[PDB]
This record gives C-alpha cells, sequence and structure tokens, in this order.
C-alpha cells in the first residue's frame, strides 16, 4: 500500500507502456507524486524508462 504507486504500477501493467502525462490522466494525484512513486518501480526493475514513455518490464 504505497499510495501513487499502487495506481503506477498497475497502469504500467495495463497499458504495456505509458506516457508520463499518460498516467496523468488517470491518477488524480500531482506529478511529484507518480513521478516519484514510478522511480519506486523503476527502480524494482518493474518499470522501465524509454524516452517519453514508461514500459512494464518483462519478468
Amino acid at each position: 500500500m504505497e499510495d501513487v504507486k499502487q495506481s503506477v504500477e498497475k497502469i504500467i501493467k495495463d497499458r504495456e507502456w505509458v506516457t508520463f502525462n499518460d498516467l496523468l490522466k488517470y491518477i488524480p494525484y500531482p506529478a511529484p507524486e507518480v513521478y516519484d512513486a514510478l522511480s519506486q518501480l523503476i527502480k524494482e526493475n518493474k518499470v522501465g524508462r524509454r524516452g517519453r514513455y514508461f514500459y512494464y518490464i518483462k519478468r
């Protein structure tokens, strides 16, 4: 239960590849929140930054 992260990780998993601004359309949480939450999943090798969009890293 990591607040933004729960939504962030889900959307990446659901959409496969999503832009930062795309997250903002589904996530009503301020960008600084989701951005940090994102870097958590990225750190956990779940999400990867691929230019302007983020992809769910294959498991």
